[PDB]
């Protein structure tokens, strides 16, 4: 019953995961402006890593809210 | 009874991804005071960064603690 919610909450650990992925490619932007010492990319990943921060937050709790969805149907 | 078990690796595996994002978050925030304008943070990521990291860091262990008792329960 709660393995819904399992498959839901991975899909959910997959959003985190697309965000994780999204960080590293800040990350790798980040090489890149550091790299060619400019600050516009920078900026860039900034905005959209704080967009997908919130976006991260809000995915976690409608994940842990899938965590909850599945875990009250217990034993 | 199985979904006992999904839910049970699920969750681990949900915080322990969310270690991963805490550490991943905390060198992200170092990396947007990794401009280098100032060196003051050090107590922040020394700290802050520092607790979470070893919050991250046992929840992982805990986290494979009921990784070793799940799969064992059927001796």
């Amino acid at each position: 019953t709660a393995i819904e919610a399992n498959s839901r909450m991975l899909k959910a650990l997959i959003e985190i995961a697309k965000a994780i992925w999204k960080a590293l490619w800040a990350n790798s932007l980040l090489l890149e402006a550091t790299s060619r010492g400019d600050t516009e990319r920078m900026r860039q990943w900034a905005e959209e890593a704080r967009k997908i921060y919130k976006e991260a937050e809000k995915i976690i709790d409608r994940a842990d809210e899938i965590v909850e969805e599945a875990k009250k149907r217990h034993d």
